[PDB]
């Protein structure tokens, strides 16, 4: 049971490469439209205070450089939408696949290609943490790589990488240009807050356990909601909603066991630990793995 | 901080698997020039795995018995040859997304990514490493035989294994692309024990000083070990053995920082009989042997 990701072949082919000055990164080739992040105008010294709306005034079309491998492609406009370029080329992407834009919510899970002056490096599976982060890898030039859920055949994108926190996490937006969390696109200190375990991932990576055979944390006890909320709170665990125990509706059939039946064996997990003992493998207890991902990997 | 398990991306891959039909048994295959490569236990029902006669059974197949699908597209089987245990479809279309690719075998530690594939539609991509045992540990559902790892090196991929068995155990057994088996392991149904899995030691050694040059330090000391020393403290915790070669090859990453290779090895000494305390390297609560010394002195 491996944290797979999604395979990249549909994305790598709309990745280019975006100069503007001496700043380079990555942007997003779909149809006719480069989406890239809009400090791309922005030099060193620019992004104490910059003043997007009156930069973008000076800039024309030909201050933007934009490389599709080896073809060059010709600016003929430019937009802004909230924090995102949008930069209108002279040819329409061929390598365009079926793809929409989508707004997620924190817990769920995606996968990010990681891409350095346009060309893809590697792809990887994360999952949004609750403070609007994802602990990803990106070095300098990542700026620009997104991320994306494929259906399918159709390919959501959910993510662009816009800045790099100072704690080894990092921020960005949705395709739209809407920041995730409180962040903002400046050079600055930026807080992000405190992390907190998803209940709801880790309750539906226990159930791939009992489907694997490793079942040993099972107990005769069961729980109510509010009780474990008072334990998943101290633990820095997330409140577990109805919605969530519905959600682990077809993970509760196959296995036979009720959610919170299944919330005692993770209450005994927080308090008494692991006991000197591997769930799949693993001392510790995994919170990538939403139901939805459980369901694709397993049944 | 942070260290991910990152994939190379699987887009020149992608385009070169197809499915592949033999009776009832259906699996992957992977479609290079004018040649599909497949194990050749496809030719084998649920019966015939047991004692498989695999001259007897191919003799009696003709080229109209294998039904090669790249998605809508059915290829024309034209031959077959059999390659130990790898079967060779010719057929009469060569792939036009064929990139330029090469064929290499590994030897355990080495690291590549795995393209996972049901019915010829790939479906995920993770990155693993070749056991000491000569296993590997991923996510192989039914029908993912046929599935083939791989490095991608600039332009030029270089496939080194081919999914082929699953181990009661859990594990996974394979070949690579000239068909020899990875281990004493053989395309039967019987019983097959895998050799006792160990940390690859190397591959700690060289995670770690990737945590020096990273920031962390707090599991250095100022003691040293000989080589011959280390290795009786290592095999007790099931740690492969150290070599010469380990060591030159770790050689950069002891230049880059002031720690030498046997410095190294007591910190991990006195790491392995103390523990993390709650504490984290990169990020990571547990000793990752799954990063290899180029990778780590290429990323630094």
């Amino acid at each position: 049971f491996r944290k797979m990701a999604f395979p990249s072949g549909k994305v790598e082919g709309c990745m280019v490469q975006v100069t503007c000055g001496t700043t380079t990164l990555n942007g997003l080739w779909l149809d006719d439209v480069v989406y890239c992040p809009r400090h791309v105008i922005c030099t060193s010294e620019d992004m104490l205070n910059p003043n997007y709306e009156d930069l973008l005034i000076r800039k024309s079309n030909h201050n933007f450089l934009v490389q599709a491998g080896n073809v060059q492609l010709r600016v003929i406009g430019h937009s802004m939408q909230n924090c995102v370029l949008k930069l209108k080329v002279d040819t329409a992407n061929p390598k365009t696949p079926k793809y929409k834009f989508v707004r997620i919510q924190p817990g769920q899970t995606f996968s990010v290609l990681a891409c350095y002056n346009g060309s893809p490096s590697g792809v990887y599976q994360c999952a949004m943490r609750p403070n609007f982060t994802i602990k990803g890898s990106f070095l300098n030039g990542s700026c620009g790589s997104v991320g994306f859920n494929i259906d399918y055949d159709c390919v959501s994108f959910c993510y662009m990488h816009h800045m790099e926190l100072p704690t080894g996490v990092h921020a960005g937006t949705d395709l739209e240009g809407n920041f995730y969390g409180p962040f903002v696109d400046r050079q600055t200190a930026q807080a992000a807050g405190t992390d907190t375990t998803i209940t709801v991932n880790v309750l539906a990576w226990l159930y791939a356990a009992v489907i694997n055979g490793d079942r040993w944390f099972l107990n005769r006890f069961t729980t109510t909601l509010n009780d474990f909320n008072l334990v998943a709170m101290k633990y820095n665990y997330e409140p577990l909603t109805q919605d969530h125990v519905d959600i682990l509706g077809p993970l509760s059939a196959q296995t036979g066991i009720a959610v919170l039946d299944m919330c005692a064996s993770l209450k005994e997990l927080l308090q008494n630990g692991m006991n000197g003992r591997t769930i799949l493998g693993s001392a510790l207890l995994e919170d990538e793995f939403t139901p939805f991902d459980v369901v694709r990997q397993c049944s």
